[PDB]
């Protein structure tokens, strides 16, 4: 259980890091056009 | 095994997170070209 | 422990990756503003 | 043993999603300046 638990945190923590990066890359192609 | 699994999980979450940045900065690149 | 550690330590590795990204792409907005 | 392999290598697929990802940006900012 503890292993699945690990993965299921760390698979959380890279979408919340990948959400944040394509927010400020929406920022950027916002301010463009 | 498990923690081959895991391995294996997260080596291809990170992957897809890194083709979806790059999909999205290409975006950008195409729109200023 | 260990596996709470290898957690805590790529979790770190995680914060530290998108921190550095998140530099570069506010040097590419702030050039352009 | 094993636990700390899968962390090494998690680390230095991270750090590769990095870099490539810091070298598409520096494309940009390259074209743009």
């Amino acid at each position: 259980a503890a292993l699945a638990q690990i993965k299921k945190e760390i698979a959380y923590l890279l979408a919340k890091i990948k959400a944040e990066i394509l927010a400020a890359l929406k920022k950027i192609k916002q301010e463009i056009a």
